[PDB]
């Protein structure tokens, strides 16, 4: 089983290269632990934005150039992302939004942060239908000392 995590800002803008324009470590809480000890498949710039393996999970990036780091596992192909997480009960597919539309149609799940923050920019995280999919978990929380603006989790499952 497939899932997408990713945080969104309003209108589903997500990052395109350069850092997103907040300070989140309670979403970056959540997503160490639903990421944890499970495969993870992320785009090249994803991978710069990271800036190190990510501990505790595969990492495998998803780029047509040669990898640039042999901590991790680099492939060519959305078929050979798959086969490098190999027999697991779920991947995390970690973006960025090019990963994100390849991976959608095959996902199951869907981990969104919905940040209420004003970003511009034309990267949105891919087009889901309301209607398609059943949401299990949502939780809101206000921004604070330590994070810039609120932010509520989701967890949605495919119908
Ligand atoms: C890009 N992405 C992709 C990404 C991101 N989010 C997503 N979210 C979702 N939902 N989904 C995705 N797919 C998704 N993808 C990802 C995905 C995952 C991850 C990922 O890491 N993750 C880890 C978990 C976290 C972790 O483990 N993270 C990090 C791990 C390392 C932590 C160990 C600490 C080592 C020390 C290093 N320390 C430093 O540098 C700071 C130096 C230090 N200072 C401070 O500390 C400090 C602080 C505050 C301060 N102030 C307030 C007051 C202040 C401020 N500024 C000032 N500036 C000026 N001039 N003047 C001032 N007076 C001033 N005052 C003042 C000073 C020091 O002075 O010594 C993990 O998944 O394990 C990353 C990116
Ligand atoms: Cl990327």
């Amino acid at each position: 089983m497939i899932s997408l995590i990713a945080a969104l800002a309003v209108d589903r803008v997500i990052g395109m290269e350069n850092a997103m324009p907040w300070n989140l470590p309670a979403d970056l809480a959540w997503f160490k632990r639903n990421t944890l000890d499970k495969p993870v498949i992320m785009g090249r710039h994803t991978w710069e934005s990271i800036g190190r393996p990510l501990p505790g999970r595969k990492n495998i990036i998803l780029s047509s150039q040669p990898g640039t780091d042999d901590r991790v596992t680099w492939v060519k192909s959305v078929d050979e992302a798959i086969a490098a997480c190999g027999d697991v009960p779920e991947i995390m597919v970690i973006g960025g939004g090019r990963v994100y539309e390849q991976f959608l149609p095959k996902a199951q799940k869907l981990y969104l942060t919905h940040i209420d923050a004003e970003v511009e920019g034309d990267t949105h995280f891919p087009d889901y239908e309301p209607d398609d999919w059943e949401s299990v978990f949502s939780e809101f929380h206000d921004a604070d000392a330590q994070n810039s603006h609120s932010y509520c989790f989701e967890i949605l499952e495919r119908r």
